[PDB]
This record gives structure tokens, C-alpha cells and sequence, in this order.
């Protein structure tokens, strides 16, 4: 009994932002669904807000039924909003501010030669601040300067694409980011050892896990979808939401199948404060790839036919290619250290695939999602 337009009655979602946030970032745990089921086997690791940033700001220059098919992919048609990009660059500042340790960009690049017209360059800079980069047609420039561009957005922070550049460029879509940041409470490096790591039923590996034998954290078992999910704080008002099966399996897709920015919103209100003996693999991992065929299962591929963009340019254009590059790291750092007498203890050994998800908490959007089934790399 969904998809009409109804009045928000959720106090979160009320806010501008955060119905915005919502929106894109259900349309990041739309391709996140889709990376997923693409990589049965691989560690997915998404910072799809760039994705959905560039997007967004595309359909600036799109005439109405192609900036309706994106907005549609970006749930903007369930706001009621008079000012969607207005709203978003607030979004954008919110999330990338200093205390966030997150970096996010996004960027269109179009074929050699293009005129753009400066009624979309004005709008796109006012509320995405960012500018559209003509390629010269030079492939070793295009990919030396598109790298430098990542480069100077992620502060040196990702590695450099070895990738080369496509040959066929009409619009090409960039969106990159990374983050590292500090828990709330440090884990004692000195607690941190190898330990197992189940990376299914029959196979095992030693991987340097983290450890807290006494966290506070806030914890909640779904049995609808046998897991375990906890939230551990991070400094700058974020929390990593972990999702744990019950058995160890790399088939997470009945919990991946409820990952939306409302459900996750209710986990967070669900949730308990509990002590645990937990443990947690570091992190440091990275991706770079196209999702262009993700999105084109995802209701978009008529952007890669004949789309509109007669408002950025009188020359038929349309997109071809979608980059992602994503980095992402987590350690022990933290900001800090933390006749009878009952406890309620809980395991919470993060030591077979899991997801993860990294979520601003003032405005609720998804900043990073990772399906980690090897923790130690792809
Ligand atoms: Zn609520």
C-alpha cells in the first residue's frame, strides 16, 4: 500500500535534508543490490552518494522526460521538494564537512570539442560546485587530467587509475570517495592479533582483528533475518551500522534485500546499548571500476540511447560510462578510551563476510557501504 504522495510523518524524514538523503541514498542501496548480486565472490565496497551526486546534478541539463527517468532512479519523485538541488548542496556540505573524514566528488566529462551552454554550467556550479570538463581528444592528457582532478578532490588519499581512458566518450559520470575515521572509543592496538576469519563454511584465514573485550556498543538480533547488527560510533556524529549472519555464509542477499534508508532509520531507533565482546577486522580497501551496466539495470539504461541534454548543448550527447573509485580504511584509532553486580554480555566477532554501513547521522545518508567478504582485500 506504498508509492503515493503522502505527507512525511516520520519527524526525521521531515527535514528537507533528510528526505533527500533518504532518497539518494535509497537509490545507493538500489546499486548496491545490484554490485552485490554482480559479485557473489568479492568484497563490494560503494560510496554511491558521488554516483548519485553526479547523476543529480546531470539532470540539470536533461529536458523533462529524461530528467524525470533520472530523478526517478533517485526517488525524487516520492519528495515533494521546490528546490531538490537547492537542498542538495546543503547535503553535500553537510556530509563532507572536516568532521565527516569523508571526501566525495563528482564530476561530468564530455567528448572533445562540446559547447556547453552557460545556463547549465551556472546552475550545475551553484549547487554541486563543481564545473563540466571537455576532454581534448588526447588520451594520454584526458587520463592524466582526469587522475590529477582525483587526485586534488581526494587530497592524494586514493591511488592514481592505471585504467586507460574509454575510446568513446560522449558523457562520462565520476564519482569518487574516501574515508577514514576515528571511533568514538580506540581499540588497544595492543588487544589487536590475528585471529581466524570464516571466509565461508570450508575455508579459513588469520587476519588482523581488532579487539574490545568490554564495548559499549548498540546492538539488536533480527531473526526475520538471522543477523546480528550492531552501531559503533565515530567521531564527527557518523556510526558504522554492522549487519552479522547468524551462520556463517557468504549469501547475505536476504539481509541486502532490506537495506533501504527507512528500514535502517527504524534499526537505529531499535537498537539497545549492550556490552560486548567484540571484535573487528581492520580495514583498508579500495575499488575502482565502471558501474555503467549497474545502472542500466537499474532503470537507466535509456540514458546510454537517445536521452535529451538539449539543456546542456544543441548536439545530440548521451551517457556512456559511469566511474566509481572508492577507498576506505578503518583502524584502531579513536578520540578516546572510554552486594551484586549483573551484566548482560554478548558476543560480536566480526570474523566471517559481513555488511557494513557507514551512515551520517544528522542527515541519516549512506556514505559508504561495504559486503566484506575477505577483509583483506578485493
Ligand atoms: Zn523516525
Amino acid at each position: 500500500s506504498t508509492g503515493a504522495l503522502v505527507e512525511e510523518e516520520d519527524p526525521f524524514f521531515k527535514v528537507p535534508v533528510n528526505k533527500l538523503a533518504a532518497a539518494v541514498s535509497n537509490f545507493g542501496y538500489d546499486l548496491y543490490r545490484v554490485r552485490s548480486s554482480t559479485s557473489p565472490t568479492t568484497n563490494v565496497l560503494l560510496s554511491p552518494l558521488s554516483v548519485a551526486t553526479a547523476l543529480s546534478a546531470l539532470s540539470l541539463g536533461a529536458e523533462q522526460r529524461t530528467e524525470s527517468i533520472i530523478h526517478r532512479a533517485l526517488y525524487y519523485d516520492l519528495i515533494s521538494s521546490p528546490d531538490i538541488h537547492g537542498t542538495y548542496k546543503e547535503l553535500l556540505d553537510t556530509v563532507t564537512a572536516p568532521q565527516k573524514n569523508l571526501k566525495s566528488a563528482s564530476r561530468i566529462v564530455f567528448e572533445k570539442k562540446l559547447r556547453i551552454k552557460s545556463s547549465f554550467v551556472a546552475p550545475l556550479e551553484k549547487s554541486y560546485g563543481t564545473r563540466p570538463r571537455v576532454l581534448t581528444g588526447n588520451p594520454r592528457l584526458d587520463l592524466q587530467e582526469i587522475n590529477n582532478w582525483v587526485q586534488a578532490q581526494m587530497k592524494g588519499k586514493l591511488a592514481r587509475s592505471t585504467k586507460e581512458i574509454p575510446d568513446e566518450i560522449s558523457i562520462l559520470l565520476l564519482g569518487v570517495a574516501h574515508f577514514k575515521g576515528q571511533w568514538v572509543t580506540k581499540f588497544d592496538s595492543r588487544k589487536t592479533s590475528l585471529e581466524d576469519f570464516y571466509l565461508d563454511e570450508e575455508r579459513t584465514v588469520r587476519v588482523p582483528m581488532m579487539s574490545d573485550p568490554k564495548a559499549v556498543l548498540r546492538y539488536g538480533l533480527d531473526s526475520d533475518l538471522s543477523c546480528k547488527i550492531a552501531q559503533l560510533p565515530l567521531t564527527g556524529s557518523m556510526s558504522i551500522i554492522f549487519f552479522l549472519p547468524l551462520k556463517v555464509t557468504q549469501n547475505l542477499t536476504l539481509i541486502e534485500e532490506s537495506l533501504t534508508s527507512e528500514f535502517i532509520h527504524d534499526i537505529d531507533r531499535e537498537l539497545k546499548t549492550v556490552q560486548a565482546v567484540l571484535t573487528v577486522p581492520k580495514l583498508k580497501l579500495s575499488y575502482e571500476g565502471e558501474v555503467t551496466k549497474s545502472l542500466q539495470e537499474m532503470k537507466l539504461q535509456s540514458l546510454f540511447d537517445s536521452p535529451d541534454f538539449s539543456k546542456i548543448t544543441g548536439k545530440p550527447i548521451k551517457l556512456t560510462q559511469v566511474e566509481h573509485r572508492a577507498g576506505f580504511e578503518w583502524n584502531e584509532d579513536g578520540a578516546g578510551t572510554t552486594p551484586a553486580h549483573l551484566t548482560f554480555p554478548l558476543d560480536y566477532h566480526l570474523n566471517q563476510p559481513f555488511i557494513f554501513v557507514l551512515r551520517d547521522t544528522d542527515t541519516g545518508a549512506l556514505l559508504f557501504i561495504g559486503k566484506i567478504l575477505d577483509p583483506r582485500g578485493p
